[PDB]
């Protein structure tokens, strides 16, 4: 079994030994150079259709926490933008820092945000998530930056359940959560082909990173930082700095939906 994490001894600089694709040609995240990203008038609008989203459960997996959805039908889907066909929401999670000046995976002109939300979707032409991750167009991840300022009201139900999933392997029922409450006003975005940002680092993702961050309060992000990487009864390792740094862009172009 693999034993990867975010520490000195098991962090991103070590991942290539068990996961050689870590040094591949389409790794994520990347720095978004806003001056070199080109407006693409060919991009179709972006369609976030979350009205029928069915959340089920929240899980501390020892790396982050996942809010899991019922993806047995087209209940919550992402379409349009750079995407061909229909991508079904399966889970969302965050990456965050030990302090407000770091935590995001993507950077914008080298700026790090306090955290980054990833809404993970799979291409329904491949029938299940496990088949989709084996395809270069298998996943679409919608990335949203978090900055610290005013509270995000739609985030508070997530913040309030974290005390019940403090340690690795703990889960709690998490029904009737509306992910529309985590979006900013604007759907302007950057897009590029990349990878999962954690092992197994598969090169199966179309990244869609929104330009407009959401604001969350200091109190909300402080509660993320009280989670634990460790299991119950084990020495406490606070769940902080669960982000991979920017990877080489190589032969890729970042496209902007906006001028
Ligand atoms: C054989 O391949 C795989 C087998 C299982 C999984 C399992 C997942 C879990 C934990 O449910 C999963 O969804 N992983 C995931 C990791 C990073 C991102 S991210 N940061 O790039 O958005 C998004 C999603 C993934 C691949
Ligand atoms: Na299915
Ligand atoms: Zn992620």
């Amino acid at each position: 079994s693999h034993h990867w994490g975010y520490g000195k001894h098991n962090g991103p600089e070590h991942w290539h030994k068990d996961f050689p694709i870590a040094k591949g040609e389409r790794q994520s995240p990347v720095d978004i150079d806003t001056h070199t990203a080109k407006y693409d008038p060919s991009l179709k609008p972006l369609s976030v259709s979350y009205d029928q989203a069915t959340s089920l459960r929240i899980l501390n997996n020892g790396h982050a926490f996942n809010v899991e959805f019922d993806d047995s039908q087209d209940k919550a889907v992402l379409k349009g933008g750079p995407l061909d066909g229909t991508y079904r929401l399966i889970q969302f999670h965050f990456h965050w820092g030990s302090l407000d000046g770091q935590g995001s995976e993507h950077t914008v002109d080298k700026k790090k945000y306090a955290a980054e939300l990833h809404l993970v979707h799979w291409n329904t032409k491949y029938g299940d998530f496990g088949k989709a991750v084996q395809q270069p167009d298998g996943l679409a991840v919608l990335g949203i930056f978090l900055k610290v300022g005013s509270a995000k009201p739609g985030l508070q139900k997530v913040v309030d359940v974290l005390d019940s999933i403090k340690t690795k392997g703990k889960s709690a029922d998490f029904t009737n959560f509306d992910p529309r409450g985590l979006l900013p006003e604007s759907l302007d975005y950057w897009t590029y082909p990349g990878s999962l940002t954690t092992p197994p680092l598969l090169e199966c993702v179309t990244w869609i990173v929104l330009k407009e961050p959401i604001s969350v309060s200091s109190e909300q992000v402080l509660k993320f930082r009280k989670l634990n990487f460790n299991g119950e009864g084990e020495p406490e390792e606070l769940m902080v700095d669960n982000w991979r740094p920017a990877q080489p862009l190589k032969n890729r172009q970042i496209k902007a939906s906006f001028k």
